[PDB]
């Protein structure tokens, strides 16, 4: 019936979490992590891959680390919200220009480290696919095995989407984010 930020989409790449829904000209889009989307085209709302919802429009990875999925199923809703679980939703109003020290939370993290702060901006990391620059380091941590694409917010303001991989949150693991503002700007998308 609906796909929100924080929900998982399924494809030939496996599972990837929607960071944020956005819109342009009455069309709806999902902003996702770039490495996770990989070389997949078709995205489904269910693990059975019976409810097709959209297609990969663009991948900005490496360099950046996000992808844009265009929703094509007009029978499903794509609200400008994050799913907090339990039928509760967070309305995302706009995006932040990340600044060191600001608070940031990962709705859904069950690590005890769901909320934290921006520790550094403009961080680079080398992946097998290439260098990724422009990343945010946070003190929050979500389980790295399911982290890819999870939304990070400050109140109702979108900060970024989590990169997958890295260390366990119990062993000093650090969650890095792809900031959302550059993606909105690059693709003309608005958080509705």
């Amino acid at each position: 019936t609906a796909v929100r930020g924080g929900n998982v989409l399924f494809s030939a790449s496996g599972r990837c979490t929607v960071g944020f829904n956005a819109t342009k000209g009455g069309t709806y889009y999902a902003i996702m992590e770039g490495r996770c989307v990989g070389g997949a085209r078709d995205w489904y709302a269910d693990a059975a891959r019976t409810v097709h919802v959209g297609v990969t429009e663009a991948v900005r990875y490496p360099g950046d680390d996000y992808a844009v999925i265009r929703y094509t199923n007009t029978a499903v809703s794509y609200p400008g919200e994050i799913d907090l679980g339990g039928g509760r939703y967070l309305d995302v109003t706009g995006a932040a220009r990340p600044v060191v020290g600001q608070s940031v939370c990962l709705p859904g993290a069950t690590t005890g480290r769901h909320c934290g702060r921006v520790e550094a901006v403009n961080v680079s990391v080398n992946h097998p696919e290439g260098t990724v620059s422009g990343l945010v380091r946070t003190s929050a941590c979500t389980e790295p095995g399911t982290a890819a694409g999870r939304p990070a917010v400050s109140g109702s303001t979108a900060v970024g989407l989590a990169l997958g991989g890295g260390g366990n949150c119990a062993s000093g693991g650090t969650t890095y984010l792809q900031p959302v503002l550059p993606a909105l700007a690059a693709f003309g998308l608005t958080l509705h």
